[PDB]
């Protein structure tokens, strides 16, 4: 859930997930997938696309623990469902960091105007 | 929709809905419900089991059509679920408001520091 994947995010970039992610450009945050505009679009693309695979547990709502050992997630053993939301959303959270370099201020909200359809995952 | 919500949370309360709101206590933004820390985060309680009611339309996605006169929400004629939807979020900005009082700004983050198991709605 996103107690989980935001404090991945949180650990990774040291940005609020909430208020950084939660409706950057077509694919990060809520309102599901389209077509990325950038690299950091590129990776909540990625990662979307990693919870649709996901058919036994519920991405949403179930919890998973996963530790912080030398400045790395470490997912914990769950069920196979479990570590694989787990792996999914630690992906997600070192892309993130790794293309902080380009996030753009510009694609922040809720309408998404310009999106065009997703292809299929 | 997520539109129309933050839309009236911000005529309002005058505040930015997902900096102030978007994962205060254990209710408000971020998925999921709790034990409500304060006022404002029972206003949010509320919201979400108003939510629950609805089936026939999506609170996140459908959009609705609604006013402002006299400096008040004024909810379209939409259809049955639409309507309740809009009155939902009617609600919960009004409740907003009226608590900004109260505001613990120790309680907007979204890892829900350590929440109890909300009550049945």
């Amino acid at each position: 859930s996103l107690v989980e994947l935001g404090k991945m995010i949180l650990q990774e970039t040291g940005k609020n997930p909430v208020k950084s992610y939660g409706a950057y450009g077509c694919n990060c945050g809520v309102l599901g997938r389209g077509k990325p505009k950038d690299a950091t679009d590129r990776c909540c693309y990625v990662h979307k696309c990693c919870y649709k695979k996901l058919t036994n547990c519920n991405p949403k709502k179930d919890r998973y623990s996963y530790d912080w050992k030398n400045k790395t997630i470490v997912c914990g053993e769950e069920n196979p469902c479990l570590k694989q939301l787990c792996e999914c959303d630690k992906a997600v959270a070192i892309c993130l960091r790794e293309n902080k370099g380009t996030y753009n201020k510009k694609r922040d909200v809720y309408l998404k105007p310009f999106c065009d359809k997703g292809r299929d995952c």
